[PDB]
DNA sequence: CCGACAGCGCATCAGC
DNA sequence: GCTGATGCGC
DNA sequence: GTCGG
């Protein structure tokens, strides 16, 4: 990356404000600035140059000036030497443990990986599985593996019901060569926004993927959202694949486009698009787009992803151009 | 200067 | 058990 | 922390 040193600094600051300071808006602010800087096709020479970018203000510009001049940030150096901040930042790396639980664990003396591995009875089910695959969940997923995972999911899904349609979204759909997880969008004609003609639609698919030993664990599971763990099958005498995070989302068939837009991402892209929608007088979720007194109106007709872009007056962006 | 910052499903808890 | 507020991840 | 009213 051209400005990897700068974006890493802002990303580290973002993680600090979220996990330690618990300031979610500062967290989003740093990420937004890091994102727009990452896409900047020039090697930044000064904070003043960066300040021209939307999302970069005075304070970050000062930090950029310090980093370019010294190669480091004194603010981050002090944070790294803070034991409380270090313990919290580590504990939050476990899936299921947020800023509140992390700080609570530190008060109770639980602040290391070794402490967690002898205090599993103090964790909820989500946190326990997150600890179980602490290392694997921080591993990236090669696209080659994502293809194998996709092939398994789609085929096992077909065997349950041919009317099922499974679409792999996330960074994979954006054509990335590596993904953080697998986010599957599932639709079935019996499940629309109007009615649910068949129960256990999500359960059947999860069951099947568990039968073929693809899904190994379950973080959380409901009627429309599944969060769990999956693993590719390895060959004889071969080292096992790392366990992977997989999300399966049952979406209303008639609301596929709003759904596929959200689950495609990226996260920063979604936040920017939804924020821009509000300025245009619209509100967007993974189901519909509505005009917005502040009271949301009736859903607008959507026959493509592009229609959502057209409403908020944006030139259409292919999934590959939504990786911010 | 200063209000608003995207939006939601599942797990968990407390008040009744 | 129902309702609503929180934490959490995305 | 940054932006728009
Ligand atoms: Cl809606
Ligand atoms: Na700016
Ligand atoms: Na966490």
């Amino acid at each position: 990356t051209l400005n990897g040193g700068i974006t890493d600094m802002l990303t580290e600051l973002a993680n600090f404000e979220k996990n330690v300071s618990q300031a979610i808006h500062k967290y989003n602010a740093y990420r937004k600035a890091a994102s727009v800087i990452a896409k900047y096709p020039h090697k930044i020479k000064s904070g003043a140059e960066a300040k021209k970018l939307p999302g970069v203000g005075t304070k970050i510009a000062e930090k950029i000036d310090e980093f370019l001049a010294t190669g480091k940030l004194r603010k981050l150096e002090k944070i790294r030497q803070d034991d409380t901040s270090s313990s919290i930042n580590f504990l939050t790396r476990v899936s299921g443990i947020g800023p509140s639980a992390a700080r609570k664990f530190v008060d109770e003396g639980i602040k290391t990986l070794e402490d967690l591995r002898k205090n599993e009875d103090k964790l909820n089910h989500h946190q326990r599985i997150g600890l179980k695959y602490f290392g694997d969940f921080e591993k990236r997923i090669p696209r080659e593996e994502m293809l194998q995972m996709q092939d398994i999911v789609l085929n096992e899904v077909k065997k349950v019901d041919s009317e099922y349609i499974a679409t792999v979204c996330g960074s994979f759909r954006r054509g990335a060569e590596s993904s953080g997880d697998m986010d599957v969008l599932l639709t079935h004609p019996s499940f629309t926004s109007e009615s649910t003609k068949q129960p256990k639609l999500l359960h059947q698919v999860v069951e099947q993927l568990q039968k073929v030993h693809f899904i190994t664990d379950t973080l959380s599971k409901g009627e429309t959202k599944f969060m769990g763990v999956c693993q590719l099958p390895s060959k004889n005498d071969e080292k096992e694949y790392p366990h992977r995070r997989i999300d399966i989302r049952l979406q209303p068939k008639d609301q596929y486009y709003c759904g596929v837009l959200y689950f495609t991402g990226s996260d920063i892209f979604n936040k920017n698009m939804r924020a821009h929608a509000l300025e245009k007088g619209f509100t967007i979720n993974e189901y519909t787009i509505r005009p917005l007194t502040g009271v949301a109106g009736e859903p607008l007709p959507v026959d493509s992803e592009k229609d959502i872009f057209d409403y908020i007056q944006w030139k259409y962006r292919e999934p590959k151009d939504r990786s911010e």
